[PDB]
């Protein structure tokens, strides 16, 4: 029998044993287990860090957006509140106008039967002073006819009376035939100024119902 050699141990040789190395796998499961329970919980945490702040923005952005909602829901409201206050604002307006209008309409028409009037009275006011004046003529001739005959070369009275009697009388026709023509056309006078005043009506009716 050979006498016995012996391998050296080395940090080699005790490396490579089997049941050392089996040391090994052992701890290495134990670090990918270790790895099993970070994977899991590093994934989770974020699932909730993602899922909170996901939802946590929709939250947000169901008001936000709302917000705008009552904006347009507002300024729609707002906008509308000024047409209906123009509207009746407009209204207003021709309220209004249409009353200046007829009120216009009704002074004009007013201020036309006054003058015509104020035309009326101051042809009557005239008439009156003619007749007046031609009475002073008339009574001043009727003077001026007796003054005469006294100076006339009518020797005796009975001739000079016979004579006034004649001239008198012939006068009081001159006088009566006066007064008629002054009677005729003091009223022919009138008639016309009445007749443009008419015409003046009906010609201003006719041009307001046109506007």
């Amino acid at each position: 029998e050979p006498p016995l050699v012996f391998e050296p141990v080395t940090l080699e040789s005790l490396r490579q044993e089997k049941g050392f190395q089996e040391v090994g796998k052992k701890q290495i499961k134990e670090l990918d287990t270790l790895r099993e329970k970070h994977a899991k919980e590093r994934t989770s945490v974020q699932k909730t860090q993602n899922a909170a702040i996901d939802k946590l923005i929709k939250g947000k952005s169901k008001d936000d957006i709302r917000n705008d909602a009552n904006i347009k829901n507002s300024i729609n409201d707002q906008t509308k509140q000024w047409t209906d206050m123009i509207a009746r604002h407009r209204k207003e307006e021709w309220d209004m106008l249409r009353q200046h209008v007829q009120d216009s309409q009704d002074a004009m028409k007013a201020l036309m039967l006054t003058v015509q009037a104020a035309q009326i009275k101051q042809l009557e006011d005239r008439h009156a002073r003619d007749i007046k004046d031609l009475n002073a003529k008339q009574a001043k001739m009727s003077a001026d006819t007796a003054k005469e005959v006294q100076n006339d070369t009518l020797k005796t009275k009975n001739e000079k009376d016979r004579r006034l009697r004649e001239k008198r009388q012939n006068n009081v026709k001159r006088f009566m035939e006066e007064k008629k023509q002054i009677g005729v056309k003091q009223g022919r006078a009138m008639e016309k100024l009445k007749l443009a005043h008419s015409k003046q009506i009906e010609e201003f009716s006719t041009d307001v119902q046109k506007l």
